[PDB]
């Protein structure tokens, strides 16, 4: 395939990536809160040095989205998820008390 266009969009690009059974999904944390549009995910521990560009995969091995923003301490920080709106989340199945993972 290929891609080459000159025109960005306001809404985030539905990040849909399925992870195979060869990757090890580690528990990044769990949805602690939700932003008007974005989602807040609280970490736990033993979290690797991942940057925003880092994509967060769901429990069903589905790229929920890339880190929209990170805040908090260095041991118990919180990662945010980008989403067009509340709905965008409901669909993904993300919600409070939901443990996420990364690749």
């Amino acid at each position: 395939g290929s891609s080459g266009s000159s025109g960005e969009l306001p809404s985030v690009e539905e990040l849909t990536i399925i992870l195979p059974e060869d990757i090890e999904l580690k528990p990044l944390g769990m949805v602690s809160s939700i932003i008007e549009q974005l989602v807040i995910i609280e970490s736990m521990t033993n979290l690797p040095p991942v940057n925003e560009e880092t994509v967060i995969f769901k429990s069903d091995r589905q790229a929920a989205g890339k880190i929209f923003e990170i805040f908090g301490p260095v041991a118990h920080p919180f990662y945010v998820l980008r989403f067009n709106s509340s709905d965008h989340i409901e669909s993904k199945g993300i919600k409070i008390k939901e443990t996420m993972y990364f690749a």
